[PDB]
């Protein structure tokens, strides 16, 4: 098709849903090119793309580990039209659990996939949009960049680390009309956190008897928000949509105006003393 | 001394600044744990000190390299008192320039430095801290982790890593006694053309240029932020930010003001660009 664009992190929920849809859309615009980490791991975007009958060519998969420069490097010499319309950000890691609990292995693989992985990302891609002159960068936000969340610190400052990145980027980028544009979303539905509990006697050894206690506390909490408030992948699959659609982009699109309030407390309060306050009741009263 | 402090990245700037102050605090109560990268740059450290009249004991330095969490560990268990009323987290690192121009170690390196190491530090001490259920963490942030900076995407983002890190456990740590705090600062005192194209080249030392002009027209001393920390340090209900200035906080509240982040993204490409 005509569009092309690429995505990161394919065989499941957001980036799965994300591709599929754009491969699939009516309008017959884009040109979808799905990038797994592990190539072996594709089916499911196979028949999604079958289940809503993306026309033949309208996707091709690729193997890109945002961990491997030269596997970014080599997808990229992969893509034939020799362009990126709009790439999108969307490889993600969790890390749920007491602090002093987390491996160090897994503190490094957060912050290389999840801060790391754009940067390698958007190094490989961004230089030949800005010379074009037009690009579009979509990159996959969460509450978690933009308000702290107990329990989840690591996963925090990766999510903290994104904005910091993009905010800075757009700033430059303003006058190329290159359009950098996070998509914060507020819970999703797709284990994205089933991949992220280590189990109670690895907290248990871990960690104190106390914060012990205020983990599974938390842990109720979040699964009942969870439960309650989640959208479903196809809902954020049409949240980049739109600002994709968009002819002026904004910095930041909402998946939902749920957390609304609380990220305006946080704005209004510079001491960050009132929202601590806040947070710290809602999650353990 | 009683309060035992812990502070990393001592030799020069904050750190030399912190350490004294406090071991010359007149109240004779800080026994201070300077901790240096390299032990061979401890001179002015000592000088300083010495220079500053400070109690016999009231200060001493270990090696600590935030990177090692075999460092890590040592220094912690070179704490004879057995308890860390203080712990500074403190060092850090600036990585400048065209990010497409950015090699991937330099991006790893002040990832690590700036992030991992405040994570290795936190969870060398935040434990026993838990325990006693008192302790204050004060944490050096800055303004570049507070909104977007041209030219500075990576370490905006170690530096906007260490505000939801550290926002994240000031919400659990509450209950505990323990407090964390960061201390958020302005300027202080104390391949590129290969691997980038023409339009972002010039920006690039446009940006240079102006930036060098503003830093010596903002910056500050580390005896001032060394004040602020201290202020802090006392506080019976320590905020989770202090600011060391509030030539930005204007521009911060205006980043608070527009969600959507576009007002921010022109205001300041309009600053660093005026044209
Ligand atoms: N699930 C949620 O509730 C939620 C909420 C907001 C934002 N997010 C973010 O959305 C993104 C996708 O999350 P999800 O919910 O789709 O989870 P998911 O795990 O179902 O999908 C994430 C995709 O990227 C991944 N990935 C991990 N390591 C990778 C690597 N080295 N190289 C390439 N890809 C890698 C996974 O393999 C998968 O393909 C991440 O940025 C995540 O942080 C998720
Ligand atoms: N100076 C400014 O304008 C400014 C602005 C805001 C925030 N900061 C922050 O101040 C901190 C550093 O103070 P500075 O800016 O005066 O820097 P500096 O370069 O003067 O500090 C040097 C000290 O930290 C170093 N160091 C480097 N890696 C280290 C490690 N792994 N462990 C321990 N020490 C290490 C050296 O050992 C030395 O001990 C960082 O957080 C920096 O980001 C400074």
């Amino acid at each position: 098709a005509r569009t092309v664009v690429l995505i990161t992190g394919c065989s499941s929920g957001i980036g799965l849903h994300l591709a599929v849809r754009l491969a699939s859309d009516p309008s017959q615009s884009f040109k979808v090119y799905a990038t797994l980490r592990d190539l072996k791991t594709q089916g499911r975007l196979w028949e999604a793309a079958r289940a809503l009958a993306c026309p033949p060519g309208s996707l091709e998969t690729l193997q890109l580990d945002v961990r491997d420069s030269k596997s970014v490097a080599a997808a990229r010499e992969r893509v034939t039209e020799g362009r990126v319309d709009v790439l999108v950000c969307n490889a993600g890691l969790g890390l749920l659990g007491p602090l002093e609990a987390l491996g160090e292995d897994a503190v490094a693989s957060v912050l290389d996939v999840n801060v790391v992985g754009t940067v390698r990302m958007l190094q490989a891609f961004l230089p030949d949009m800005k010379r074009r002159g037009s690009g579009r960068v979509l990159v996959t936000g969460s509450v978690g960049g933009l308000m702290g969340l107990p329990f989840n610190d690591v996963y925090c400052a990766s999510k903290f680390a994104l904005e910091g990145l993009c905010e800075s980027l757009a700033v430059l980028l303003l006058p190329f009309g290159v359009h950098l544009s996070l998509i914060e979303c507020g819970p999703v539905h797709t284990a994205f956190m089933e991949k992220v509990l280590g189990s109670p006697e690895e907290v248990l050894d871990r960690t104190d008897i106390h914060t012990f206690h205020r983990f599974y506390q938390y842990l109720a909490l979040s699964k009942q928000v969870f439960r309650e408030a989640a959208q479903n992948p196809e809902e954020v699959a049409e949240v980049f949509l739109t600002a994709l659609r968009a002819p002026k982009p904004t910095l930041r699109y909402f998946t939902t105006e749920r957390f609304l309030p609380l990220l305006r407390m946080r704005l209004d309060d510079p001491s960050g003393s009132n929202y601590v306050t806040a947070m710290h009741r809602e999650v353990f009263g």
